[PDB]
This record gives C-alpha cells, sequence and structure tokens, in this order.
C-alpha cells in the first residue's frame, strides 16, 4: 500500500493550488482503492477556488491511478 | 502487467524528444519489473542527443515506477 499512497500524494501535490496532502487514508475494497483525503489550500483562495481545486485532484490521482475507484478530497486553510 | 506497461509509455512519452515508444517488453524477475523500450527519436538528431534521449527516459520510468529494477532503452529515428 506505501507505493500506491506515494503515488496519490505525488499526484495531488502536482495540481496547482495544493499546500501539500494533510491526510489520505486508503483502504482496498476487493482489488479496487477508495480513499479520503485532506488538501492543504491558500487561505484566501475562496471557497469555490477550493472546491476547484479538490475536483482537480479528484479527476488528476483518479487519471493517474487506475486502481482508485473512490476519492473524496477536501480542504483546509494551510500556510 | 497492462497497467504497469501503460505507466512505462506514458512516462516515456513525456520525455523531451521522444516521438513514440515502438517497442516494450516488461516481465517479472520475482516481483522485480526488467525492461527493454524502443523509442522514436527525431532523425536529424545527433547520436550523442539520441542516446540523451535515451538516458532521460531511463531515468524518468525508473523514477516513476518503483518496481522497475532494470530497464535498457534504445532509440531510432522516427517521422
Amino acid at each position: 500500500m506505501e507505493a500506491v499512497q506515494n503515488r496519490i500524494v505525488e499526484a495531488a501535490e502536482r495540481v496547482p493550488g495544493v499546500r501539500g496532502v494533510i491526510h489520505l487514508r486508503a483502504r482496498y475494497v476487493g482489488q479496487d482503492i477508495w480513499a479520503d483525503m485532506i488538501i492543504g489550500v491558500d487561505p484566501e483562495n475562496t471557497v469555490e477556488q477550493a472546491e476547484e481545486i479538490c475536483e482537480a485532484v479528484q479527476a488528476a490521482v483518479c487519471g493517474k491511478i487506475r486502481r482508485i475507484e473512490s476519492l473524496h478530497v477536501s480542504a483546509e486553510a494551510r500556510e
């Protein structure tokens, strides 16, 4: 699982506006991965922008890691 | 194996100067992957440049796909 988690974090960090992965929980559901993630974002981004970044992370991570079949992304302000 | 081969091809194609992956043979040696690849390159690149691209592919692919423990890359002219 470490290898898949590393891939998830790297993919997320390369999305514009991500200020780190604060939390990542991944688990196997059969051979599929289901995951829950919290990203940091600029505290001065709007809520709408933060939700855009979260959606962009979901697209990037799911696009890169084919075994993921569920990914929920939320955001917190981070310096 | 299809999933690992897809990752190898995508990583290679994103290296400056690669004009497709012409051939890729990958096999498991225990849990490790050993692979042999041919890339296309500009026919007007120098031999030295082509060898640089091959080295850059080897770095990019091995950097991205942690299970690869041997990767040989060669080049052919391609339009």
